[PDB]
C-alpha cells in the first residue's frame, strides 16, 4: 500500500543547469535523492501493475518488478540522512542498485517480446517502455551525478563534463563499433567526422554513450551486409557535428541501401529487427526526446540513410 | 493457444432484420451459433489477456475469465451439428452457458471496485465493461432468439415480439420498481405514461428489459430521497413515448432534485454512486448505443432529471 501513497506525490524535476550550480552539498544532495528516487520508483511500479495481464504475468517481467520493489523497499527503509557517515552508506545503497539493475532494460526486451504478441492494443507496450526507459535513464543520471560529487576529476562537476567534446565522444565509440563489426564481417567501415571538430561546452555524456554506439552498430551492419562481395573496400560512414546556441546536432550518413519502405513504418517499434534486439532505435528516439531533442531519419532506399541526433544544451 | 487463432477470425454480424427473416431454419441457426460465438468468446477472453495485471490477479476477475475459457472449451469440443438431434443437445449446452453466466455483471463490478483503484488510466475499465457487456448482450440475444425459435409463442419470432408495445412493456417494469421502491421507503412515485400509448410494431424485447428498470429505480429513488418529510405524497415520474418512422424515443422525468453539477461528470462512470452499484447508467448507454440508440441525460438541479433513451426501429 506504500507504492499507492508515494506514487501520489508531486516529483521536484532537477535540470542540468541547476545540476550545473566542506562536503554540505553533498549531504543536500543525498536528502534529495532520499525523497526523490521512492517518488519516482512508485509511479514506475505502478506502471508495472498496469501492464496487460498476460505480460505481468511473465516470469522475466515479474522479475524485474520484484527487482523494483526490492529497491523501493531497501530505499524506503533507508533512515533520513543526517550526518557524513550516514550519506556514505546511502552512496554503497546506490552502487548495488545500480549494478544489480544494470541489465533491466535486455531482460525487459526479453520478457516482452512473446508475451507482446497476446494482447489487443500493442501500443500499450510502446507507452510503458518509453516511460520505463526514460525515467530508468533520469534515475540513473541522478544516482550516477551523485556519487561522482565525491570525485576529483578535471573538467567535471559530478558527471557534467564542462568541456565535452563532441568529436572525442564520437571518436571513442567508432573505435568500440569499428571492433564489434570486425569481429563479425572480417572488416569495418572507415569513420570521418566533419563540421565543428573542434567544439567544446558543458554536456552531460551518458546519454551519448548509449545512443552513438546504438546509431554506429546500425550504420556499420547496414553498410556490410550491402557490401558483401566487397567486404574489404566499403563506403565510408560520415558524420558531421553542427554546434550552436541551441542545439548540439550529429548526422551519421551511410551508404548502407537504405530503410526500405516496406519497413520504414516498423523500424521505430520495439523488437522490429530485420536481422536481433530491435531497441537501438526506439530506445534512441526516447532517450533524446527525454532530454529535450529528437532522433530523425531520412532514408534514400537503394543508397544509404541519413540519421539525426539533436540534443539541447545547458541553458 | 486455440483463443489466438480463432479471435483472427472476422465475425458475422447479424442485423435484427436478418433475423426477423420442416425445421431446417433450425440447423441453420444452430450452424451459425456454432462457428459465431466462440470467435466472438476469443475477442473476449482477449480482453481478459490485456486487462490491467492488478485487476487480473483479482481472484472474481479471474474467476469469470475461468468461467469464459471454460464456456470457449465446451463450445469448441461441440461436433459441427449434421441433424436435428445434434441441434437439440447444443441447444442444452446454450441453455447451460446463459444459467451459469446469469449473474456475471455482478461479479465484474465486484472484481473490478477496489483492483480499479490501484491502476494508473482508469479509462480503460470503461473500454473493458462497454466492450464486455455489449459484447454479452450481443451474445445472450443470439443464443435466446435460437432457442425461442423452437417455440410456438403468438405475436413472436424467436425473441422478436412482431407487435411490441412499449406501453405495456414500461407497465411491467414500473410495476417491478414501484414493489422495489414501496419495500424501502414506504410508498411510490405514481407514473404517467402519455404520448404514443397504442404504438405497436416489431421489436426485440430483451433490451429494454434491462434499461427501463434500471432508469426507474433511479428515478423513483431520486423522488423518495428528495421528499423524506412526505413519503405520502410525491411527485409522480411522467413518462412520454414517441414513436416515428427512424426511433422510438421514451423519456422519464421526475422530480427528484436532479444530478448535481459536482456530480455530473461522473454519474456515467461505472461504479459511482451516492448512495449503491453504480452500473445502472453507464450499462443503458452502453447497450443503447450497441443498438444504434442512445441514452441522454438533461438535469435541473433543484428540480428533476429527464432522462431520453432513444432505440432504433427494425428497418
Ligand atoms: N542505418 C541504417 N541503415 C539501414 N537500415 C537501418 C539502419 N538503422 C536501422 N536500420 C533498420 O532498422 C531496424 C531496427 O534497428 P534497431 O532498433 O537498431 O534494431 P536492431 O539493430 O536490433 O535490428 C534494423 O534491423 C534495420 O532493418
Ligand atoms: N433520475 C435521477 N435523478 C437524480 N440523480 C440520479 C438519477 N439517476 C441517476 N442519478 C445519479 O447518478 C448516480 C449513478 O446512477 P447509477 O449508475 O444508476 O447507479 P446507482 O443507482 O447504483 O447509484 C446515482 O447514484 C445518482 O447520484
Ligand atoms: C525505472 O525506474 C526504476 C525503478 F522503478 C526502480 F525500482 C529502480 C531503478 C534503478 C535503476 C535501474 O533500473 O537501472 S539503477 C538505480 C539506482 C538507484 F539509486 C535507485 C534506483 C535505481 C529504476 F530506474
Ligand atoms: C462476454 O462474452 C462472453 C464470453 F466471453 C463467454 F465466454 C461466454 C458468454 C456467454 C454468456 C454470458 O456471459 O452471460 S451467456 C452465453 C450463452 C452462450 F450460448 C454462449 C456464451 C455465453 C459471453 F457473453
Ligand atoms: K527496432
Ligand atoms: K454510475
Ligand atoms: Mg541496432
Ligand atoms: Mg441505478
Amino acid at each position: 500500500s506504500a507504492i499507492d501513497v508515494v506514487a501520489e506525490k508531486p516529483s521536484v524535476r532537477l535540470t542540468p543547469t541547476m545540476m550545473l550550480y566542506d562536503g554540505s552539498h553533498l549531504l543536500k544532495s543525498g536528502r534529495y535523492l532520499q525523497q526523490e528516487l521512492p517518488v519516482r520508483i512508485a509511479h514506475r511500479i505502478k506502471g508495472f501493475r498496469s501492464l496487460p495481464f498476460i505480460i505481468g504475468c511473465n516470469p522475466t517481467i515479474l522479475h524485474v518488478h520484484e527487482l523494483y520493489i526490492r529497491a523501493f523497499q531497501k530505499l524506503t527503509d533507508f533512515p533520513p540522512i543526517k550526518d557524513q557517515a550516514d550519506e556514505a552508506q546511502y552512496c554503497q545503497l546506490v552502487r548495488q542498485l545500480l549494478d544489480d539493475h544494470k541489465d533491466v532494460v535486455t531482460l525487459l526486451a526479453e520478457g516482452l517480446r512473446e508475451s507482446r504478441k497476446h494482447i489487443e492494443d500493442e501500443k500499450l507496450v510502446r507507452y510503458f517502455l518509453d516511460k520505463t526507459l526514460t525515467s530508468r535513464l533520469g534515475i540513473r543520471m541522478l544516482a550516477t551525478h551523485h556519487l561522482a560529487l565525491h570525485e576529483d576529476k578535471p573538467d567535471f562537476v559530478g558527471i557534467i563534463c564542462t568541456r565535452l567534446s563532441p568529436k572525442k565522444i564520437i571518436e571513442k565509440w567508432v573505435d568500440f563499433a569499428r571492433r564489434l563489426c570486425e569481429h563479425k564481417y572480417g572488416n569495418a567501415p572507415r569513420v570521418r567526422i566533419n563540421g565543428h571538430v573542434a567544439a567544446r561546452f558543458p554536456f552531460i555524456p551518458m546519454p551519448l554513450d548509449y545512443i552513438l554506439p546504438e546509431l554506429l552498430k546500425n550504420a556499420m551492419r547496414a553498410t556490410m551486409e550491402s557490401h558483401l562481395d566487397t567486404p574489404y573496400n566499403v563506403p565510408d560512414v560520415v558524420i558531421t557535428i553542427a554546434n550552436n546556441d541551441v542545439d548540439l546536432i550529429i548526422r551519421i550518413s551511410d551508404r548502407g541501401g537504405g530503410i526500405a519502405h516496406k519497413d520504414l513504418d516498423r523500424v521505430m517499434d520495439y523488437h522490429f529487427t530485420t536481422a536481433g534486439f530491435g531497441f537501438g532505435l526506439p530506445t534512441s528516439r526516447a532517450y533524446a526526446e527525454y532530454l529535450g531533442g529528437s532522433l530523425q531519419l531520412q532514408s534514400l532506399q537503394g543508397i544509404g540513410t541519413d540519421v539525426y541526433l539533436r540534443l539541447r544544451h545547458i541553458d
